[PDB]
């Protein structure tokens, strides 16, 4: 129990010397990996061609500023905290169609070599034509996800896999997914000698009842 | 009066004027829930919402005083904003879950914290069945989003959800309703995953 | 101007109170009156209601000599500047929407008056409200943390106050009561009291 | 740069706990009345979109412009100063505001502030599908402020309707803001109320 | 080392950079105006309700300006050209649609490029219901609506209000939407408004739409 109040110790004395980053930039990049995790689509919406997902957006970056030694630190080798106490990415859906809703607390994990992870659960409504979700083939659609500000060149847009994690997709939605993919994609605008990535989710499903 | 109340802000001065658990200082929290009413069960998205106090509790050696030094006190309220609290969420929600009481604990000189938000949750949840003698039966983990059980060790004192504030005329009745306290674990590694499952059968009334 | 600088300055003195306990109880007054029976919804059996919430209370850290003060009896201001009790409908179905401005009275005997304009979604079966009889809801009102030794809620009358009720609404209202009880729930050692806002009302 | 700082300096140097007996204000209101948006007739609640012009003056906001540049008024938050309680008596859902939260001080003292609202309100829309129409009203006063405190003027007792959308699923026939002073009996205090009254129907 | 350290350096001279600009802007007057640029990109028509005249879009709207006092000499700070920062860190003006029927909705990461010449460019996702009768969106000729964007409390003597193209730019609009769009454009206008002596220009948005 002493043992405790001395963890609890360096932990307030790791954050206060953490905490007591401006972003990316051509000459500073950051790698940010993303990858989703789909629970339910819970909407289809055929009168304005709107659906309605819930998933789990994990974000993993590294900082330098973030770093410590656990042997300073009384072996604390990760700790919790707010998201609004650190930088987070503008991890942004390209054609969402409201403001996306947040459904988890929005805290961080920091680990000693810097990196940081951050998972967002959230329901998206998002631009899709459902048409053909009553039917064997099913409906398809697709959201892109990237920086809202930086090229790729700033926020290097990454995954660990092009598979959408489906182990935890509600098994009694009024949908049933037949694939769910995370491609990541590059594009060069006129505009711009940088490249600009995007992580695509794509969806195909069908109503329950369809089969 | 005056006195009792210059002890009570001296307290809270001395307390106030926690950077959450960690592997080597866990902190146990306990959950239990009381339902006061299924609002709606929508067959047409496979969702429910539902009306429900939950009760936390947990302690912290911080928070900790002797009513002796502090004119015999042995506990006041806060703003729960005042304190930490843990990071308690459903993992099945559909919508943000909307908060329908004041946001304010109690503190007990042992530095235990009670603290009892009513919500209003809507959660993925198939009523099939609810209009039948059987009814639709439906499920919903509670538990830390970002720790695991080194961290925050969850435990319920019952496994009874408390039903006797639930609604009467609710449009739906409810059959049982039970909260077990459950874990998950990946076999590579000693790190366990613990949640309170709300488990809900209810019927059209 | 010397009136400006009178009130500018009780104020700073009044503001530059931990909230009630078992050796300094707080009595508060509640008193309802209902505007209107906006919707009544029977296939989620919730109705919504728009009234008025006076709550009275009275603090010895908010008493002042006039005299002292330029003869200022009494001032407006914001809610948030001062301790407000923690009255809640305990079975609300939504969170509540609060319609008119945050502003308290505050009067040199300490005593303070806050009459917050709502609107309330709560659980509330109206079946019967399409016939002669009616349909008959209530909601319970009190502090949410609080017990009956820290705040003793208390009314001024038994009746709702109906004289501001909309006359062309969709619901008409046969009768309405706020009776105070004394519960005691399975949480909890302490007993709570509240105010039940009992209104029988019908199309 | 200059103007900067001495528009810098100038708020710097005047930044009220509101009127009093002793100390009153006259707060001038109108309408402008944009939209009857809905007219719900299964809850006797109806939906407008207006603009609420509102003016006061403040002797404590003046200055010279001679003092700062010439600076004869300048835009700030309506957070950055006290603003008027003036609210609709018969509202059912908060009111929701469309336009940027900002006002504009003149060296005079005056305050001009223009809400941009949607406001749900208490209305009966029964003959909104006829000839004559349907009648709603509506109060606008102070929540805690009487006459002695806050009083209320009108420039006109004329709704604006120049910028009512003609292509609105409802046709406003009449529309007025006529100004009340009410003494209750109990009391010496006066209590003004600036009353929206709106004649409208189904656009045909 | 040093491929770490010219990380260190350029974050230093960032960090540097918004503590010069930032922690050491009122506004425009009749004597410092300043000139505003606004373009329309059209993503969605959402949902157009003949049961209330409301029609909803979604759009990015693209905001430009430039103050002097957001000038630096990239020489000064490692050649830093331009970076990007919170929209809250800086002054931005109070571009309003003047016929929202609810308060818009912002679907992107409020964050604005600031580029060493002073100029500011910002651009909002947004979600809009606005007044619009969508009669004959049925039809072969559509539905044609209108709204005004402009200043809340600015005159044309403080906010001029300038556009590149009079063409809404469609290259991004959703291809399988509910509606089609027939034609958009965005033409500026200046108007004498009943509450005040002032000339307020405006960018309006007219939008031929149909099923
Ligand atoms: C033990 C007590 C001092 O602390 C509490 C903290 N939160 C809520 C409560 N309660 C008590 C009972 C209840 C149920 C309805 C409102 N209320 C008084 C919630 C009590
Ligand atoms: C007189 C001016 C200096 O102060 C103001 C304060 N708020 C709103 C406004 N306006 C001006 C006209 C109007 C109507 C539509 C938006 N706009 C520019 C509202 C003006
Ligand atoms: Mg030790
Ligand atoms: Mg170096």
């Amino acid at each position: 129990d002493d043992d405790k109040l001395h963890s609890q110790a360096n932990l307030m004395r790791l954050k206060s010397d953490l905490f007591n980053y401006p972003g990316p930039t051509k000459d500073d990049p950051l790698t940010v990996t993303l990858g989703f995790t789909l629970q339910d689509i819970v909407k289809a919406d055929s009168s304005t061609n709107e659906v309605d997902l819930v998933y789990w957006e994990q974000q993993r970056w590294k900082l330098n500023s973030l770093m410590w030694d656990p042997n300073e630190y009384g072996n604390i080798t990760d700790f919790r905290t707010s998201a609004a106490d650190i930088w987070t990415p503008d991890i942004t859906a390209y054609s969402s169609t409201r403001p996306v809703q947040v459904l988890s607390p929005q805290i961080a994990v920091v680990t000693h070599d810097g990196s940081v992870m951050f998972i967002p659960a959230q329901r998206l409504s998002f631009m899709c034509d459902p048409t053909g979700v009553d039917s064997e083939e099913g409906a398809t659609c697709a959201v892109k996800f990237g920086s809202w500000v930086y090229s790729g060149f700033e926020i290097d847009l990454k995954t660990d896999t092009d598979q959408v994690d489906l182990s935890s997709y509600y098994a009694s939605s009024k949908y049933e997914i037949l694939s769910a993919t995370q491609y990541k994609h590059d594009i060069k605008y006129n505009c711009c000698e940088e490249i600009y990535p995007d992580v695509v989710l794509v969806v195909k499903f069908r109503e329950r009842r369809a089969g």
